[PDB]
């Protein structure tokens, strides 16, 4: 089997991407944030505290003939941005882009933090990291990809995120028309539960490539690119007037600037992030100070190849017995 779904930016900044997901019988379509940095599929639901729902589409298990309460199971998750959610668990039929999994754990939110309530466009998350991170207790549950894997033509999924435009998540095949040149594959460590890999270096604009190992995770659920302070400083030093602002929470730059590209290494290959991808616009409406798309990972504890980086590439998440990651230009 295979699946193919379009993913769509939630706003003009590509702050996140949503992908339609069918849950239940008859289908209940929710728009979920596919997150290769977590491993819970959770949704806004009929069980979610009423005051914490504001515009989202909810899953109603009682209207699904294939829904079954997973007795005794609860879940609770906190994300890197400080947001959180929790609730109980159903099993139900879940389909993505024509690919169907029966008995998928669907984690029904009883509580969500403000950040989720305030974002009317995201109805939940679908995690695509390794199932060892799944928070369901007392019986840990598998991700959608884990459940689908054995049935897929090839045990892979691909992320093809657009810049200010729709893109595609494919399951079970590699669309050879969707990228240019070759796919360069690189080793993955699953030790922390993530799609963790080591970049071979970086360049700023038309500058020379610095060979240096950067360990990080491929995380579709994180908006920006978080790298070591040394790297980030070298980038923003090439932008007149750029500075790190503690009051804003990172590097800002004059909105009148032309941003340089940023290149990262994948083995001997190079992925180029155009300067425009690194612009996240005014810090507040009408401001002439703009927020940077490359930020320091210092105090996150991990480097994160988020959407700013991934959308510059066609990315293969290879879930073979020994997982790998592939990157191609497109």
């Amino acid at each position: 089997s295979t699946g193919s779904a379009t993913t769509t930016p939630i706003d003009s900044l590509d702050d996140a991407y949503i992908t339609p997901v069918q849950i239940g019988t008859p289908a209940q379509t929710l728009n979920l944030d596919f997150d290769t940095g977590s491993s819970d599929l959770w949704v806004f639901s009929s069980e979610t505290t009423a005051s914490e729902v504001d515009g989202q589409t909810i899953y109603t298990p009682s209207k699904s003939t294939t829904a079954k309460l997973l007795s005794g199971a609860t879940w609770s998750i906190s994300y890197g941005d400080g947001s959180s959610s929790s609730g109980d668990v159903y099993t139900d039929t879940v389909s993505v882009g024509g690919l169907t999994v029966t008995g998928q754990a669907v984690e029904s939110a009883k509580k969500v933090s403000s950040s989720f309530t305030e974002d009317s466009t995201i109805d939940g998350l679908l995690g695509l990291a390794f199932s060892t991170l799944n928070t369901v207790s007392p019986t840990q549950q598998k991700t959608f990809f884990d459940n689908a894997k054995a049935s897929l033509d090839s045990p892979v999924f691909t992320a093809d995120l657009g810049y200010h435009a729709p893109g595609t998540y494919n399951f079970g095949f590699i669309d050879t028309t969707a990228y240019t040149g070759s796919i360069t594959y690189t080793a993955v460590s699953t030790k922390q539960g993530f799609w963790e890999w080591t970049s071979t270096g970086y360049a700023v604009g038309s500058g020379t490539f610095k060979s240096t190992s950067i360990d990080g995770i491929a995380d579709t659920g994180t908006t920006l690119l978080y790298l070591p302070a040394t790297v980030v400083s070298a980038y923003w030093a090439q932008v007149s007037g750029a500075k790190s602002s503690s009051s804003v929470g990172g590097y800002v730059f004059p909105c009148s600037a032309t941003l340089p590209s940023f290149t990262f290494g994948v083995g001997s290959a190079r992925i180029v992030i155009p300067g425009d991808y690194i612009d996240f616009g005014p810090i507040s409406t009408g401001s002439s100070s703009c927020f940077g798309g490359i930020q320091s990972s210092a105090g996150i504890g991990i480097n994160i190849f988020g959407d700013v980086a991934l959308k510059a590439a066609f990315v293969v998440f290879n879930g073979a017995t020994t997982p790998t990651l592939g990157f191609a230009s497109k």
